């Protein structure tokens, strides 16, 4: 069962994430409260659960991810705020209630997402969310900055655009979930990783491993619960990939002890 | 004379983007294509000379500051690319060329805005474009998530759009600008001062004060040549406090010698 992990993961990072949403002054009140609606939202912080998780595999305390953890759920949140606007996917409704554009307005739904990409930097680098070394802190800006931009989440949304009109192929179809959500949940495992302050080469790599497999197997397991993977494959085929993939994710952790079996309990979720 | 300053800059700016620009693969290719355009449309490249005269002030090489002034020219794209889009200012036509969302479509303009940010911070930290130390660099990408994001220009943004409808008076017509545009202006100049690693507290403070100053004189002598200053001051007042404001700027920079010439060149120019 992942209910415990889920819930102290949604918990401390709600926690962290609480001062980062106070207006400096009143003229700011409208952006402030349009950013903390759009992640205040009653989320599950699949992204924050990873770093969380991929911090103590590595024999740190969970609050020393914060940083990494308000980081990917900023970015993810901001994501959001942008593909429901009429430009992009044009959703008037998002988990029930009214998307931001549709709470506010368009203007503050685009300030809203571009502010919240800010703060995610600003909540990697905060001294009250962690305290990594100076080295290692440039390893997670760097890795944030590659995973959400146009070689890697955004880019996968540009991919998703462009895809229509055209008829892909497994091999594009898992290209463009790499990029659109594939990065974003390597970031989230790789820095959680790197604020234990413990992170070397091999667990690392194993690590990226694990995250690239459950990326995927979210995407094949949305399309089953649902160009998708049941039309591509098969439906037969398709769950068998979907457990395929939970294996691989289970396989590169056998190096690990207990301390990764939130990890493991992750990929086993995926599919259940 | 700036012209040659600007000139310099310009080309050692735009020669360092050169390479940000290439997509990593065909599928990204129309993403990377409106990036380029959104940035390399012949703009002069302020926020750039900024940096790069900031650097030079403390003795630095203009090259130690490539990263900050790539940074703070692709924030400064990034926002226009928004700016534009028909739910902000909504406009067609940018320096007489169609705007990012007319020569592309609207949601490519959304997300090379959003491509256009994440850049900003990857070059901001990338070997190839300076070399400054750890704490150093630390202060530079704290620097920038604050000054462009909500509480800086996101917000200043922000604020613009809800004083429609408000009566501003002088104090909240400089409230908004100080955010909207000064306080990129200000990372500018004090992302290049950090780039030479040679910054101190004190010369740091003085090009505050001389950033401050020009930042505002940008918009007083804006409004001259077109809520503005001369309906709330008189054209005379506004003309005089323009002038003012430049003195202010050059008063900061008496600590400094001979290298700082193209900072100083640059508060003479803004009012000429």
């Amino acid at each position: 069962s992942l209910t415990a992990y889920q819930a102290s993961s949604q918990a401390r990072v709600d926690a962290a994430m609480h001062t980062l949403f106070t207006a400096p002054s009143p003229e700011l009140a409208r952006l402030y409260e349009a950013m903390r609606y759009s992640v205040m939202n009653g989320g599950k912080r699949v992204r924050p659960l990873l770093a969380y998780a991929a911090c103590e595999a590595l024999g740190g305390k969970p609050e020393q991810a914060n940083g990494a953890a308000c980081a990917v759920e900023l970015i993810h949140a901001y994501s959001l705020v942008h593909d429901d606007l009429p430009a992009m996917d044009d959703d008037d409704l998002r988990r029930g209630q009214p998307t931001t554009h549709k709470a506010f307005d368009e203007a503050c739904a685009i300030l809203a997402g571009d502010g919240l990409q800010s703060l995610a930097f600003s909540a990697l680098l905060d001294p009250a969310l962690s305290d990594a070394s100076a080295e290692i802190r440039l390893r997670m800006v760097t890795t944030l900055a590659q995973a959400a931009g146009p070689a890697g989440m955004v880019g996968g949304q540009a991919i998703d655009l462009g895809s229509v009109g055209l008829k892909l192929d497994q091999q594009a179809l898992e290209y463009m979930h790499r990029h659109k959500t594939g990065a974003l949940i390597e970031a989230s495992v790789i820095l959680g990783a790197l604020a234990s302050g413990r992170a070397e080469k091999g667990e690392l790599k194993a690590l990226q491993t694990y995250a690239q497999a459950i990326g995927l197997a979210f995407q094949v397991q949305d399309d089953i619960l649902d160009p998708t993977y049941p039309a591509l494959l098969g439906l037969a085929a398709a769950k068998e990939y979907a457990l395929e993939l939970r294996d691989q994710a289970l396989h590169a952790l056998r190096p690990f002890d207990a301390a990764a079996e939130p990890l493991r309990e992750l990929a086993r979720y995926i599919v259940e």
